[PDB]
């Protein structure tokens, strides 16, 4: 109650431990539960990762790119395979359609630290690893028929 005032004891401490949390505990992390159906490919556990930045073609907020990480064993499939997750886990950014999915129908391309687009070549994609380039940071390209057969009949995406 108010009339008590205060909210600390007297009580003797020769060593402090209240603000900091108490360890009695193991230290570990967990992967989320739609993680392992996309994440999987994330480098969740792996701190070793390759952190990845978006910038959209219509990205009238440049400060607001796709934060996710990526193994150099797998493929940039994960990239876009993050946006169902990071639809569900942070409630924001507009939804984008299932069918769409399938990194085929969108390309990545490599970017100057200027902003600038380069449309003359393609970046990774579902043909190889993210991290080849060791930047963190890209450009969705469109991927127009032309594009998707090459990809799609270089790396087929796998059914069901």
């Amino acid at each position: 109650g108010p009339g008590h005032m205060g909210s600390v004891s007297n009580a003797k401490a020769p060593t402090s431990a209240l603000r900091a949390l108490l360890e009695h505990k193991e230290n570990s992390s967990q992967n989320g539960p739609l993680a392992e159906n996309f994440a999987c490919f994330c480098g969740h556990a792996e701190s070793n990762a390759l952190c990845l930045n978006i910038y959209f073609p219509s990205s009238e907020c440049p400060s607001k790119p796709l934060f996710v990480e990526l193994r150099c064993n797998v493929l940039v499939s994960e990239a876009i395979g993050y946006i169902l997750l990071q639809y569900v886990n942070q409630q924001c950014v507009p939804p984008i359609e299932d069918e769409a999915q399938n990194p085929n129908y969108w390309n990545l391309r490599i970017v100057e630290d200027d902003g600038e687009l380069d449309e003359d070549f393609p970046a990774l994609d579902r043909v190889g690893p993210l991290c080849k380039f060791g930047f963190d940071a890209f450009a969705l390209v469109k991927a127009c028929p032309a594009q998707i057969k090459e990809n799609q009949a270089c790396y087929p995406f796998k059914s069901k």
